[PDB]
C-alpha cells in the first residue's frame, strides 16, 4: 500500500532532519 510507502522515505527522510534545523533556532 502507498501508505507509508513513499511517505517512509519522504517526511522519514527529507525531514529526517527537521527537528535539528528546527532546533537550531
Amino acid at each position: 500500500r502507498l501508505q507509508q510507502w513513499r511517505k517512509a522515505a519522504l517526511v522519514l527522510n527529507a525531514s529526517r532532519r527537521f527537528r535539528y534545523t528546527l532546533d537550531l533556532k
